């Protein structure tokens, strides 16, 4: 009972949905976890095999169904709604740890207003005697001031997950503030996701261009470019690199999250030609490809400054951005204003992504039961309830020692086997039950043109093989998850993470057996 008011609002909403902290922070992190450029070889193959095809697929399904993401697949076939349920579970478990990064980002923002940058000096109440300045570091028991800051000021590092500590209040208050900024932005101005943002949309691109120019100008970038580009065929046999590359492809474009299907489902039949899908895919691929240039150039500068190997300069964990950016902005003149602008830009990206996902999930939940809900004051109950539940549940990652739970969430929840499972089932059903020929006939009149033979040999052959092979190789060749290559997780922690992944995985067989029973 709702549709877009402008033809450009849908495009802006979709665009804002996929550009953000996934292709500027996690992408360099995942490409840095595995040495060399071996990340790139599966990147392009998985892109042209599953990314753009599915990216068009749920869009066209949503526009044909004009209904919620949980029920869009229901319209296609009565079974396989486990895809939608797994998507909603994945997004619900993804928001929890996707807002904590914004929480400490805004903590950095508030801590950046000071006259002198806290991470540019060595003497603080949270610094060990093993504190040497990186400028004179080159002048095996020494670290850099930013490394000490990241692990002893923003969040104190407990010796392990087995020993949780005391709940920190600064990060909890910052994350509550983020939730308050997100709540008022939802129950007021629902159209603001694409209405007033027309002039602010160019701001992140301009800031990214400035960052790219500054990073390219920054010395010691040749090593970073070589590491980013040139591949390493030596270590392709283990499935770690393929798994992370495929999951990054499926992460940046937000496949299997039930968001793009709803965004396209807002529009009614006979929508414009979907060349915009291939346009937006190319736009996001280019943004991700160019951000890595600046990121790896600044990591190359850090490597040439500290004097250690490129693979060991950072923590190889989710703190890559917050250890790379400060070292780049400390030398570049006028640190304070540029730091403020940079962190507000990060908040903009994270926020837009956060409320888009929240809108999608809330739309799915309200479409699940429409009898009990109506557009009006009644939305307050189910917005406040979900916000409070998420705030309380995400309080276990801001405590000292909550970093480990965050890393477990990053590795298992909303990534890895669950995404491949859901995508493989989507392609399998759409190709071998409904039929690609039916979709071509349905879209011929809508588009006005017959697409080339590239949606039938990519929905039925290319994607299922690259999903099942990676899944089987991951099962056969197993390596326990490690943090910073040093810590060894307890067995019950690995069991908890595997249960986290299996909760999303098991959605499909459960609904299949339930529908088979009756
Ligand atoms: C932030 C946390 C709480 C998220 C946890 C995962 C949720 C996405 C799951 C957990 C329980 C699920 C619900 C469990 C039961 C139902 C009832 C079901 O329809 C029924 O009423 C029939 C079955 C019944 O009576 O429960 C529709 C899906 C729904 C709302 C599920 C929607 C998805 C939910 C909320
Ligand atoms: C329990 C642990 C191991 C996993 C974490 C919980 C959720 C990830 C899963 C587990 C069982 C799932 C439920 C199993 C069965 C159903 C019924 C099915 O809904 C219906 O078809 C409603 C009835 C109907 O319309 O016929 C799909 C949603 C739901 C509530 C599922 C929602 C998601 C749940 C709660
Ligand atoms: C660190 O050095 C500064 C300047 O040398 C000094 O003022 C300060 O007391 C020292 N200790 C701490 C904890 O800052
Ligand atoms: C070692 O000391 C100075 C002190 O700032 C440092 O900047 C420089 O790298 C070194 N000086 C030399 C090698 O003359
Ligand atoms: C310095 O590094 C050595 C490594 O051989 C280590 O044994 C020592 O504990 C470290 N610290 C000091 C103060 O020597
Ligand atoms: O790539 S992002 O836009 O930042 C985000 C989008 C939603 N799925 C996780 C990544
Ligand atoms: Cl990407
Ligand atoms: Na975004």
């Amino acid at each position: 009972r709702e549709k877009w008011s402008s033809k450009i609002d849908f495009v802006l909403s979709v665009a804002g949905g996929f550009v953000g902290l996934g292709n500027v922070w996690r992408f360099p992190y995942l490409c840095y976890k595995n040495g060399g450029g071996a990340f790139l070889i599966p990147y392009f193959i998985f892109l042209f095999g599953s990314g753009l095809p599915v990216f068009f697929l749920e869009i066209i399904i949503g526009q044909y169904t004009s209904e919620g993401g949980i029920t869009c697949w229901e319209k296609i076939c009565p079974l396989f709604s486990g895809i939608g349920y797994a998507s909603v579970v994945i997004v619900s478990l993804l928001n929890v740890y996707y807002i904590v990064i914004l929480a400490w980002a805004t903590y950095y923002l508030f801590q950046s207003f000071q006259k002198e940058l806290p991470w540019a000096h060595c003497n603080h109440s949270w610094n060990t005697p093993h504190c040497m300045e990186d400028t004179m570091r080159k002048n095996t028991n020494f670290t850099s001031p930013v490394i000490e800051f990241w692990e002893r000021n923003v969040l104190s590092l407990s010796p392990g997950i087995d020993h949780p500590g005391s709940l920190k209040w600064d990060l909890a208050l910052c994350l509550l503030l983020v939730w308050l900024v997100c709540f008022f932005c939802i129950w007021k101005g629902v159209r603001s996701t694409g209405k007033v943002v027309y002039f602010t949309a160019t701001f992140p691109f301009a800031m990214l261009l400035v960052l790219l120019v500054r990073g390219l100008t920054l010395p010691g970038a040749g090593a970073g470019i070589k590491f980013y580009l040139y591949p390493d065929i030596t270590r392709l046999e283990d499935p770690q690199v393929w798994i992370d590359a495929g999951t990054q492809i499926f992460f940046s474009y937000a496949i299997c999250l039930g968001a793009m299907t709803s965004l396209g489902s807002y529009n009614k039949y006979k929508y414009n030609s979907y060349r915009d899908c291939m346009l937006l895919g190319c736009l996001n691929s280019g943004t991700s490809f160019v951000s890595g240039f600046a990121i790896f150039s600044i990591l190359g500068f850090m490597a040439q400054e500290q004097g250690v190997d490129i693979a060991d300069v950072a923590e190889s964990g989710p703190g890559l951005a917050f250890i790379a950016y400060p070292k780049a902005v400390t030398m570049m003149p006028l640190p304070t204003f540029w730091s403020i602008l940079f962190f507000i830009m990060l908040l903009l990206l994270g926020l837009d992504s956060q409320f888009v996902e929240v809108e999608g999930q809330i739309t799915s939940l309200v479409d699940l039961y429409p009898s009990f809900l109506r557009k009006g004051y009644r939305r307050e109950i189910f917005i406040a309830f979900v916000c409070s539940i998420s705030y309380l549940l995400g309080l276990t990652m801001v405590t000292e020692g909550g970093m480990y739970v965050f890393q477990l969430f990053d590795y298992y929840a909303a990534s890895g086997v669950c995404l491949l499972w859901v995508a493989f089932f989507e392609c399998f059903v759409i190709a071998w039950i409904y039929g690609g020929d039916n979709l071509y006939d349905g879209i011929e009149d809508m588009i006005g043109y017959r697409p080339g033979p590239w949606m039938k040999y990519s929905w039925a052959v290319i994607t299922p093989v690259l999903c099942v092979g990676c899944f089987i190789f991951s099962l056969v060749k197993y390596v326990p998850l490690t943090y910073n290559k040093t810590y060894v997780y307890p067995n019950w922690a690995i069991g908890l993470g595997w249960s986290l992944a299996l909760s999303s995985m098991l959605c499909v067989p459960l609904v299949i057996v339930i529908r088979l029973c009756q």
